[PDB]
């Protein structure tokens, strides 16, 4: 990995960008001349190949996050997968040619770039990037981050270890795949029960739940059986805490948090990517895509308005980049 020849590397490319706040439908807009970020000395430069669609990007879009969110005008996106195309001068873990992924922005609500996945090229901080597994496509390895990072610490939040069990509220999402499945083969849950409606639950026990409830018939913390660990990835707190032991743990992604619940937001590391590596590489936890992904570059717009009706299986992603 030398360095690329320096005018090979653009200074404008394509991306999706928003100038106010507001719902995608009405100021997502695709730019076909916007700067390609100059690299800080910590960071690299990413040709995008794939790019996953979060919550937090439309929440962040209607401006729910303004008061410590970076000066519009925005080009969203969080998730990337790619190929470095330059290194900062402080970089000594990744070299040019190197495949990567990550989610982009360490402290998601405090100071997000300016300059998101949604591009033809992004940079990002060494810190937040692991070299991509061979087994992975771009795509399925751009689905990972945000929501497989999240998924770990609230399970290590929720101090979830060999034997304990687990209950996870929104199971068939972004976020619930991945803590069912890091919860059964990466934390050695004991029992992993999750919710979601009718004709999700098949797939929540191919992930590794032991117990898939339908929340459409049936109200857990009506059952006499009760968690180690809650995780609450829909917003039910409230009946998250009715169903944890006497001095188990309930961590929620969504607030507010009723005690002894906790709301967290994830912190972005390249490490914890870095230590699922084996797991990704064996199959032993698996990208979980939604039917509809991928959605093409063209079509972002579209991606996001189908994320927004909460129904996602998995995770939305857009490719080609
Ligand atoms: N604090 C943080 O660090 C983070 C917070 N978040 C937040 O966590 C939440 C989940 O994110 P993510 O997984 O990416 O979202 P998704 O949009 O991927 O979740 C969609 C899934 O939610 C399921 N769902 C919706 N309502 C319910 C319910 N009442 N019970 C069970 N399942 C339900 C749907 O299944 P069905 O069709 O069966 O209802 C669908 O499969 C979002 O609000 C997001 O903003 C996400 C990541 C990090
Ligand atoms: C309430 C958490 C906020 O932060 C992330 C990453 C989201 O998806 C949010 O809504």
């Amino acid at each position: 990995g030398a360095a690329a020849p320096s005018e090979s590397i653009p200074s404008v490319n394509k991306a999706w960008v928003y100038s106010e706040y507001g719902k995608t439908s009405d100021v997502l807009k695709f730019d076909p001349s916007v700067a390609v970020p100059e690299i800080k000395e910590d960071q690299v430069l990413i040709k995008v190949v794939a790019a996953s669609l979060n919550p937090v990007d439309f929440k962040r879009a209607l401006g729910y996050f303004k008061d410590t969110d970076s000066p519009l005008p925005t080009i969203p996106g969080y998730d990337v997968a790619g190929v470095v195309v330059k290194v900062g001068s402080q970089v000594t873990k990744f070299k040019v040619g190197d495949e990567v992924y990550g989610d982009l922005n360490e402290t998601a609500l405090v100071n997000p770039t300016r300059f998101g996945s949604l591009a033809e090229y992004t940079a990002a901080d060494e810190r937040v990037l692991a070299h991509k597994p061979k087994n992975l496509s771009f795509i399925e390895a751009a689905s990972l981050p945000l929501a497989i990072e999240t998924a770990h610490e609230g399970l290590e939040r929720a101090e979830l270890s060999a034997g304990k069990s687990v209950l996870v509220l929104g199971g068939a999402g972004g976020v619930g795949t991945h803590i069912i499945q890091l919860a059964k083969h990466v934390f050695g849950a004991s029992k992993v029960a999750a919710t979601a409606s009718t004709k999700k639950l098949d797939l929540l026990r191919t992930l590794g739940a032991d117990l898939a409830i339908d929340y459409t018939k049936e109200n857990f913390e009506d059952l006499p059986e009760k968690f180690d660990v809650v995780y609450d990835a829909v917003g039910e707190t409230d009946k998250a805490v009715k169903a944890v032991k006497e001095g188990g743990k309930v961590v929620t992604i969504v607030g507010p948090a009723t005690p002894p619940a906790i709301l967290f937001v994830l912190t972005s590391k390249g490490s914890v990517l870095e230590k699922l590596k084996p797991y990704l590489e064996s199959g032993k936890v698996k990208p979980v895509l939604d039917p509809t992904s991928p959605y093409p570059f063209t079509k972002v717009v579209e991606a996001f308005g189908y994320l927004e009706s909460s129904r996602a299986t998995g995770k939305v992603v857009v490719y080609p980049i």
